[PDB]
């Protein structure tokens, strides 16, 4: 298809936080029916970064999502046309991150362009000194709404000495590709487990590694 079993990926990112310009390139390779897929990410403008690289995990893959039950693959979907997301993810210390991004398909590789903005992050807080320890497990809920998809879920980012810090996700994903041509779903889930691999250089470079699958819940209903 236009989605195969094995698809390969190129990312660009630009980015300020707190005042701190960056950029970012990266490659990567996956399985999107299998759900997996690895990212290595290299700084090329503002390295090393002031903050916890943490914060960016998210921004670097919505094709590699394991749909079981049956379940509307909305971004598999959308191509050859592709898709966008926006997002904001809220950290309960006041930290703001905000960024958009275009998914294309272009001579058999998906092609990502991120524009990325993050404020207020606190400076003693975790995210500035750098205290931070990966990801855990999480949970995004999905649905339809005006026209395109709905995201919600909250993170919870370890930290150095134990306990978490968390933030909330609001992401909208909007289909270049006409409505009438795809067949959305009701609401559903995705659990994803991001993991960092490997980084180097005080985080200049970093490989990443995701496992998604959207389910159904499965508790048993009285309805």
């Amino acid at each position: 298809e236009l989605i195969k079993e094995n698809m390969h990926m190129k990312l660009y990112m630009e980015g300020t936080v707190n005042n701190h310009h960056f950029k970012c390139t990266s490659e990567g390779e996956g399985k999107p029916y299998e759900g997996t897929q690895t990212m290595r990410i290299k700084v090329v403008e503002g390295g090393p970064l002031p903050f916890a690289f943490d914060i960016l995990a998210t921004s670097f893959s919505r094709t590699f999502i394991n749909h079981t039950q049956g379940i509307p693959d909305f971004w598999k979907q959308s191509f050859p046309e592709g898709f966008t997301w926006e997002r904001v993810t809220t950290y309960e210390d006041g930290g703001v991150l905000t960024a958009t991004q275009d998914t294309s398909l272009q001579d058999g590789c998906l092609i990502y362009n991120v524009k990325i903005r993050g404020v207020n992050f606190p400076s003693n807080g975790p995210v500035m000194q750098k205290k931070t320890l990966g990801w855990e497990a999480a949970t995004e809920m999905l649905y339809p709404a005006d026209g395109g998809l709905e995201g919600r879920g909250d993170m919870a980012l370890k930290l150095v000495g134990g306990g978490h810090l968390i933030c909330n996700l609001k992401t909208t994903y909007r289909s270049k590709n006409p409505a009438k041509n795809l067949k959305m779903p009701g609401v559903y889930f995705v659990d994803h487990r991001l993991e960092r691999i490997k980084e180097a250089d005080k985080e200049t470079y970093v490989e990443q590694h995701e496992v998604a699958v959207a389910r159904y819940c499965d508790l048993p209903s009285k309805l």
